[PDB]
């Protein structure tokens, strides 16, 4: 039940509820991913691994719950605050791929998304993870929809 622990229980939880209409259970893993997001929100690690994945884990929980107590942008943004403070840190990595990527949903910030393609520029074409197949998608749908006054008239 350790600080990484909760952090990465509550990535694992807000991939699932986002790759997943108001049922009880519906309700309940909204909640909870709302509720995890809230207690772990105060805690604050000198470590930049281990601030990076409670960092991906506040930014990802509080995107896929539907709740929002109209504070949740404003925590957002102590989030991507936290983010911008260590992302320079870090090493190249899933976390450091998935943290740029969020963070420029959040921000449309140009030279997260440059980084994050130059990330992907190191992997290899011809056997890409799942995970790293995922977050390419996930990248090109946050570039795609940057404004929903340019949806598709139809
Ligand atoms: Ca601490
Ligand atoms: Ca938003």
């Amino acid at each position: 039940n350790s600080l990484l622990s909760r952090a990465l229980e509550l990535q694992r939880m807000a991939h699932e509820l986002m790759y997943l209409i108001y049922s009880d259970e519906f309700c309940r893993l909204n909640k909870e991913v709302l509720t995890r997001s809230d207690s772990l929100f105060s805690e604050q690690s000198s470590d930049i691994e281990e601030e990076g994945n409670l960092c991906l884990a506040l930014l990802m929980g509080y995107n896929a719950t539907i709740y929002d107590n109209g504070d949740k942008e404003r925590k957002k943004q102590v989030i991507l605050d936290r983010i911008y403070n260590i992302m320079s840190q870090l090493p190249a990595s899933l976390l450091k791929m998935r943290l740029l990527t969020w963070g420029y949903s959040e921000t449309y910030d140009e030279e997260l998304a440059h980084e994050a393609h130059q990330l992907i520029e190191t992997w290899n074409i011809s056997d890409l993870t799942d995970e790293q197949k995922e977050i390419i998608e996930e990248l090109r749908n946050f570039e795609e929809n940057q404004y929903p006054w340019e949806e598709v008239q139809e």
